[PDB]
């Protein structure tokens, strides 16, 4: 129970006096406090509480749990005469605005002695626990004499002053149970997420986020289910899907639709310290970055890239698609151990041939890539990982020895493809991946999709998904419905990551919006169902780092305003990855188009990075994002951080 509660202090920037209440209440000097709160304004830092020595000299003797303005949440515990200097933190920890509205946050401290730890809480998601050897509780600072709401008192003036309500704030003299605090901290927040942390998954991270609405009304998602912490590479990646049968309120517990088991879908605690962070999974195959599209007969397709073990964008040979041209035939080649040629090619049934006698061998290669030998599966030992320092070591289980593994007897050229699944059952269901062809050329590697949704252009029924190369975009079509494939690379500018989403103004008019190398969101234009295309022309209103990021652009299919509508997402901002934007693009006559409205996500300084929209089939608008910077190397391997929103018009027609 409670030394204290209080509730509805409204403040600006002012604190206040809880001093003869606290006073002697913390016996041991260890602590729980559990706030919920909502910021009136974001700017500056801002202390919930302060236990401070409040006279002259002892400005450096507080604690305090603080919120910054990019939703950071932190705690400092500091002694004047030791120079003791505690922080704890984890960025992008709360939430600041929705839909014109300060919203409601749970966060909590735990100070526990006995284990020399602080611990943070928000929304239902322990966001840090941090041994440190120079722990403070309150009896170890000097001379505590003050205790405040709403900011710290530093030589009889206040500090870190707070803007807000305090809803509700719990003072305990103990440390609490980590199953006791995350249960206070539940809130509405809590309930935005669709993928969470050692769900069905296992995994603790995900990226990539792509939401899509089925014809039949259902809302499908899939998502990058990231295990070895939250880096592109190297790490081990399975991608993962969960569906809405009622407008997006309820979503089906994650399944994995793509995953390779030379490594388990298991949760690991990755390590944030500057020390281990820049540690990855190495030695496991991985699908990444997701598109999915729905074709005219309902059928559904889902592409991913393919990673054999040790590949990546990093590393992929360019010069090579892993494919030989054999009587017209394109096969994929495999080298066996203990040779340097690649000697060996993967022909009908999945018979693997020597290529040097032209005659079949007693190997195979199943649907999933697998290895047999006369009929029977080839085994490998699968992986696990440990931390102590990181080892990657075989475990004991035997998994189907692939083709894509590190521990193989055939094994692929060492770069990137592409591979699809369908389904006919929207999504409950998926056939086994097909790779794509050598669409490329046979000395080139394929391309790298860019995440979201492909379309089906209107007037020609073509089928288009896109991709690029680090040079060029790579729009890959089917003029048969999917029968087969061909690819219109388009030279760019310069080497943009370029990331693409397409939309069609009208029949026969598409365009294609994508991330660039220069700090602006690109869009070419087709006239010809996407066979030609203009020279580049870039958005006036959109303003990023020279990396770029991902975006979304999707059709909207009612009008908004008498015009047909386009919604476009992406971060706006050149400090990061950040100010997360929903545009409305109101198509002119003349196929120009009117961006007339935006709305701000959530504060600017805020986190916001790759996204997706999607039409709900009550014509809402579902958004999920990464609601963090996942370029920063001091936002990596964060739990619980993509969540699901949405919007009605009227919502986005404001800011
Ligand atoms: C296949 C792959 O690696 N995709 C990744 C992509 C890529 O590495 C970059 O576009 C190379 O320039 O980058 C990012 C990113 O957040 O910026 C995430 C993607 O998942």
């Amino acid at each position: 129970t409670p030394v204290l509660e209080k509730n509805n202090v409204t403040l600006t920037g002012g604190g206040e006096n809880v001093t003869k209440e606290l006073k002697d209440k913390f016996t041991s000097g260890d602590f729980t406090v559990v706030i919920k709160y909502n910021q009136s304004s974001e700017k500056g830092l801002q202390a919930l509480f302060g236990i401070s020595n409040s006279k002259p000299g002892q400005q450096n003797s507080y604690v305090d749990v603080f919120l910054r303005d990019n939703g950071e949440l932190g705690m400092e515990a500091r002694d004047t005469s030791s120079n003791k200097n505690n922080l704890v933190s984890r960025p992008a920890s709360v939430w600041g605005k929705y839909k014109q509205e300060a919203v409601t946050n749970t966060v909590a401290v735990v100070a526990d002695s006995v284990k020399k730890t602080y611990s943070l809480y928000a929304n239902g998601t322990k966001v840090v626990e941090k041994k440190v050897d120079n722990f403070l509780n309150i009896k170890d600072i000097k001379g505590i004499d003050y205790y405040m709401l709403g900011g710290v008192k530093r030589a009889g003036k206040t500090a870190f002053g707070f803007n807000g309500t305090l809803e509700n704030i719990k003072f305990f003299n103990s440390a609490l149970d980590e199953e006791t605090v995350k249960k206070m901290t539940t809130n509405a927040v809590t309930g935005h997420l669709i993928y969470t942390a050692n769900d069905t998954t296992g995994s603790n991270y995900f990226r990539i986020p792509v939401l899509y609405t089925f014809s039949n009304g259902r809302v499908f998602s899939s998502i990058d289910a990231r295990y070895g912490g939250t880096h592109d590479f190297l790490n081990k990646i399975n991608i993962a899907t969960s569906y809405s049968d009622d407008n997006g309120k309820t979503w089906t517990k994650p399944k994995l639709t793509l995953a390779f088991d030379d490594f388990a879908p298991v949760p690991l605690e990755w390590p944030r310290e500057v020390g281990g962070r820049d540690l990855q999974i190495s030695g496991g195959a991985t699908y990444i970055d997701s598109v999915i599209v729905e074709k005219k007969n309902k059928q559904v397709l889902m592409f991913a890239d393919v990673m054999p073990a040790g590949v990546s964008f990093r590393e992929a040979t360019r010069k090579d698609s892993g494919y030989k041209q054999i009587d017209g035939n394109y096969y994929l080649k495999l080298r066996k151990q203990g040779d340097t040629d690649y000697n060996y090619t993967i022909r009908e049934n999945g018979t693997v041939y020597d290529d040097r006698t032209n005659r079949p061998t007693e190997f195979s290669v199943d649907k999933n890539f697998g290895i047999k030998q006369n009929g029977n599966y080839l085994t490998v030992e699968q992986y696990s990982v440990s931390f102590e320092k990181k080892t990657e070591y075989r475990n004991g289980t035997k998994v189907h020895m692939n083709i894509f593994y590190k521990d193989a007897l055939f094994k692929v050229v060492p770069t990137n493809y592409i591979a699809y699944i369908s389904s006919n059952d929207h999504g409950e269901s998926w056939s086994a991946p097909t790779l794509l062809p050598p669409i490329m050329g046979l000395n080139r590697n394929a391309p790298y999709l860019g995440p979201g949704r492909g379309i089906i252009e209107s007037s020609t029924g073509r089928i288009l998904i896109p991709s690029y190369t680090g040079k060029e975009s790579a729009f890959i079509y089917s003029d048969d419905n999917g029968a087969s494939w061909k690819v219109k690379v388009v030279p760019l500018p310069s080497s943009w990551s370029a990331e693409a989403q397409f939309v069609e103004l009208s029949p026969g008019v598409i365009q294609a919006y994508m991330r660039t190398n220069n700090g602006k969101i690109a869009y070419l234009t087709s006239k010809d169902a996407g066979t030609t295309w203009s020279a580049p022309e870039y958005l006036k209103f959109v303003s990023n780092p020279s990396y770029g990021t991902q975006l979304s652009i999707i059709n909207y299919s009612q009008l908004i305003d008498g015009k047909k509508a386009v919604i476009l997402s992406t971060p706006n901002s050149t400090n990061g990855r950040k100010h997360g934007q929903i545009w409305i693009g109101l198509i002119n006559d003349d196929n120009t188009i009117d961006w007339r409205y935006h709305h701000d996500v959530d504060y600017s300084n805020y986190g916001y990075s790759y996204s997706t929209l999607t039409e709900l089939p009550n014509h809402e608008i579902g958004l999920m994002f990464e609601k963090f910077d996942s370029w920063s190397r001091n936002e990596l391997h964060m739990k619980n951080v993509v969540p699901y929103i949405t919007f009605k018009i009227e919502d986005l027609k404001k800011n």
